[PDB]
């Protein structure tokens, strides 16, 4: 019965996760205030964790749980695409964020003209699109499958979901879907800071994408590099550590909104919501 | 530089087609230019054979005629297999860079790691990303544009202009083209730091390097004057577009005669030249 306090703690998150981004995106919503462009990346933000919470962890617990996947070959595929959907769309997004706080920040006037907020509509489609484009398709393709034994066998057992990869594969989609998108995102957020320095309340908001930033790097950075010295070495790091980092960038979608906290606007905001 | 210009235009299909032809051969004779470097080589001739058979012949049609004479899903697949190609040569030159560096710095472990069946994936796991991103995005649609410009382009089939949404032209400019771009230098950058910290092998990496460059300024004219239609879509004029173009196309015919540079190519373009 272990796992009735594993439904509870798993519930739980559930709870922080769905809660917290439908707060961000109602907030954003209620004030213009509070809506900038900047505030439409991070809904864009908030929805990829909203999926999550309501997606991609419910049925990732029952996996968890159970040891065993209960819904059915197609929705373990389906599930699978979801997830890898999300995670590449924040990374996207974040370097979306950056890119823009640099180009404000040295360009102000050819930005402004540029940059309205259809645009920025157009560009989070575009984020989506080719986060679908580079992570969707390929999974539902099955470019992912290995030749192997064991993996065969997995793929014929409805109760495996093990996202038991080709190498080939599992090195094309890291690099693309993360390293890649995480590189150029850690750059142009350096300049944007050594900017902000060449130029000493906006500071406080630099800071806080920054975090927002850290966090996601911290939170699913150990999980891309077991996942790429797995592809080397099988056997030389432990199914379960695979499982508990992966646990960690799933975590991950419930911290933004624990962020957002730092500030008053969020904090006026978050409170007229809640009731106070 | 009219008679040169010319001249080479009326040459480039030959010029494209015996040449990578011939690097394919020369490869494939010499098992003394058998090397893992070399399988890249050939993918490369590969990416440009199939420039020098399918893109180009067509593209002439429609330049000299002024009309597109195929209709318009040979159209959309020539486009197609246009954007395929420029993707996967930059990508081969990226994984040719990151192959090269690697195997000076950490030689033992590419010793050990590196095999010819290995490569083979690596090619064809480049040539599926790049279907990935050039074909796919093209059966969806999603280049399309909603102007009634566009939108009589769509109708006529007489007309193959490549006329595309703002989301879409930079989106697929940075995934086929800058990206791969920013890699291959900045691992280009740091082979070069290598060779020279370090000091016949610097004259097979002059040559990767002068493929590189010539690769470089190819291309990144006619991808310059693609981001400045998306701000405005009068600012440069059709002509410029079609030189651009034509500039990159023909280095499809250029990398033969860089392997001249090498003493084993030459050799062996001569054998096999009776
Ligand atoms: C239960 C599973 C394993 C589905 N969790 C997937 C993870 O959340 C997301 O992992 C990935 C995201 C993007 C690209 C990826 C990736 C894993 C691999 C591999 N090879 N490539
Ligand atoms: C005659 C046409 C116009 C068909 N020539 C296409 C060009 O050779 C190939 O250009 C491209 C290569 C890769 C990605 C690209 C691209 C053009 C665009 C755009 N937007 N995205
Ligand atoms: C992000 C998307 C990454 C996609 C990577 C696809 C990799 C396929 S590898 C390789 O392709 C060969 C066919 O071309 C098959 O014969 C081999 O059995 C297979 O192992
Ligand atoms: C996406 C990139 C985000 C970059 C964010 C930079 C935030 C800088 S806050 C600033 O830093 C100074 C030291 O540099 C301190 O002395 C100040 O007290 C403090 O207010
Ligand atoms: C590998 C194929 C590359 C094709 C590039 C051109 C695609 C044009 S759209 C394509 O046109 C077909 C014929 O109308 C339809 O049958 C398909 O459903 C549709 O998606
Ligand atoms: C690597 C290339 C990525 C391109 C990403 C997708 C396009 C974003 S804009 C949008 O897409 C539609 C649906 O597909 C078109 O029908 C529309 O007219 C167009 O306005
Ligand atoms: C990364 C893609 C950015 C696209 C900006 C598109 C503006 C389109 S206005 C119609
Ligand atoms: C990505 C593969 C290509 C990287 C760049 C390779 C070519 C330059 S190496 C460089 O060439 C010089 C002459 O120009 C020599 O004098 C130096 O000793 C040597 O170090
Ligand atoms: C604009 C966000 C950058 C994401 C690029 C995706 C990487 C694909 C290139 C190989
Ligand atoms: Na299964
Ligand atoms: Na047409």
């Amino acid at each position: 019965q272990w796992e009735a306090g594993m439904s509870l703690l798993m519930a739980l998150v559930v709870l922080l996760i769905v809660a917290g981004n439908v707060l961000v995106i109602a907030a954003i919503g209620s004030t213009q205030r509070l809506q900038t462009l900047t505030n439409l990346f991070i809904t864009s933000l908030a929805c990829a964790d909203l999926v999550v919470g309501l997606l991609v962890v419910p049925f990732g617990a029952t996996l968890v749980v159970r040891g065993t996947w209960l819904w059915g070959s197609f929705l373990c595929e389906l599930w699978t695409s979801l997830d890898v959907l999300c995670v590449t769309a924040s990374i996207e997004t974040l370097c979306v964020i950056a890119i823009d706080r640099y180009l404000a920040i040295t360009s102000p006037f050819r930005y402004q003209s540029l940059m309205t907020r259809a645009r920025a509509k157009v560009i989070i489609c575009t984020v989506w699109a080719i986060s679908a484009l580079v992570s969707f398709l390929p999974i539902m393709m099955h470019w992912w499958r290995d030749e192997d034994p064991q993996a065969l066998k997995c793929y014929q057992d409805p109760g495996c979901c093990d996202f038991v990869t080709n190498r080939a594969y599992a090195i094309a989609s890291s690099i693309i879907s993360f390293y890649i998108p995480l590189l150029i995102m850690i750059f142009v957020a350096l300049r944007v800071y050594r900017e902000a320095k060449e130029q000493i309340r906006e500071h406080k908001a630099l800071k806080t994408l920054g975090i927002i930033m850290g966090v996601f790097t911290l939170c699913w950075l150990p999980f891309f590099l077991v996942n790429i010295v797995n592809v080397f070495n099988r056997d030389l790091v432990p199914d379960w550590l695979f499982v508990a980092f992966n646990w960690l960038g799933y975590a991950n979608s419930a911290m933004n909104p624990i962020i957002y906290c730092r500030s008053p606007d969020f904090r006026k905001a978050f409170k007229r919501l809640l009731a106070f």
